[PDB]
DNA sequence: GCCGGTCGACCGGC
DNA sequence: GCCGGTCGACCGGC
């Protein structure tokens, strides 16, 4: 991680302030400058250094990636029809809120922000299926280290008109146990998890993270079978 | 339906009506829905909340989550439009029930202990028709098995009506709408999305009205179409999110 | 045309 | 503590 070294830092311009993602945003663009982009400024970027090749093939070919490919790129129309005069705009679905890149390695971060004080309810990270196909492509094409998803916590509550920072969590997706990652089948097949409980105790290879990671997907995907079986079907069969 | 009668009349306040540019972009017109419908039908038009509020209002002395869950007067209902236990024993005169973001319904439309839960549906029309979530259909399993085991067939409605917008400059502009009664359609032709929080999906415009058995039978052969389609998802899991993955492990 | 996955953010049962 | 359902619409591949 291109933010890790300088977590503490982060963490102290932020404990205590009043009213946060912004915040982030701005420390990481005064330090990591050269490095700190926001996922449609990346794309514009990356396209605008190469006003030579146009269409959605030949700029796909620009990530030279397939995985990094699926992870940022915007789909065909979008890309075909991306111009000087058309540009990219934030758009949620950008898988990393923050894109730190340097000598090609890519560390997609997600800020969050958490209301300390509203009961734990872990909210959609992102789709395990997404995450599957992500750890087949870097399997198919070997890419095992260009790139980390990571996510940086921000905790805050209400005083007064003000909301104030209380407490900071970082954590890397890879650092997790696989099998500890919660697929909450209903909501959008979604990894669901607060960032300060996010597991960080894996100690294998980036390889074996998606190997485990599969292995995990797809055990789980049986299970969720089975539990439809059990919860929607079995106690509405006598209505039948 | 209580807004039938005037639907013509909504229809025509709304379209050409405007909300400023900032989930979902067009939320806000679901407020103008309300103030038309507050206008017009004052005494049987409340947001889920208000409804709450007003009941436990009325009733002080009914103190504590299970006896206030009893001035439903109704299992079905009280699944429904209650909050949880917790929210219901808390709730008091100084902490009123407010918006949910998972309350079954949008607006309440309620004369002589008839129902009508009204969901509105916004939709940006100047991009492609993706068919948007509707209602849990597994909320409505549940809900379709306690009309049966309680006989509450002619209690409540859920209805929808579809608020079409476009980008106007500034603001978000109404340009058409649409109105369709769930229990008019046909129960086994609908689209359950499991993935979208297994939410039955369509777009109000093209919803089919043209059921013709009683209330009992929509809900029994809803659940048989539910069960089939949880047997057929059970399944088809396996094809699709075990199959593909599987030669990695 | 057809088809269904995705992100955002939430309570409450036992 | 553990576990997971619900609202909101909303897009892009072929
Ligand atoms: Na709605
Ligand atoms: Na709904």
């Amino acid at each position: 991680s291109f933010i890790k070294p300088i977590y503490q830092d982060i963490n102290s311009i932020l404990i205590g302030q009043k009213v946060f993602e912004k915040l982030v945003y701005k420390f990481l663009k005064e330090n990591l400058s050269d490095l700190t982009f926001k996922q449609y400024e990346y794309l514009n970027d990356l396209f605008m250094k190469n006003p030579a090749i146009i269409g959605h093939e030949a700029r796909y070919k620009l990530f030279n990636s397939p995985t990094l490919l699926f992870l940022l790129s915007r789909g065909k129309a979008a890309t075909e029809n991306w111009s000087i005069e058309n540009l990219f705009e934030e758009k949620q679905n950008d898988t990393a809120d923050i894109l730190l890149v340097k000598d090609q390695f890519y560390e997609l971060l997600d800020v969050k922000t958490r209301n300390i004080s509203k009961s734990a309810f872990a909210p959609n990270i992102i789709s395990a299926y997404k995450l599957a196909q992500t750890c087949a492509k870097m399997i198919d094409n070997k890419e095992f280290d260009l790139f980390d998803i990571n996510y940086l916590e921000v905790d805050w509550e209400l005083n007064g008109e003000d909301l104030v920072c209380v407490s900071t969590s970082f954590a890397e997706l890879f650092k997790s146990e696989p099998s500890e990652l919660y697929i909450n089948w209903a909501a959008a097949m979604q990894i669901q998890f607060h960032v300060r409980d996010l597991d960080q105790g894996f100690n294998g290879t980036r390889e074996e993270w998606a190997k485990s990671y599969l292995k995990h997907f797809v055990t789980q995907a049986e299970q969720r079978a089975i539990s439809m079986i059990d919860k929607f079907v079995k106690p509405f069969k006598k209505y039948i």
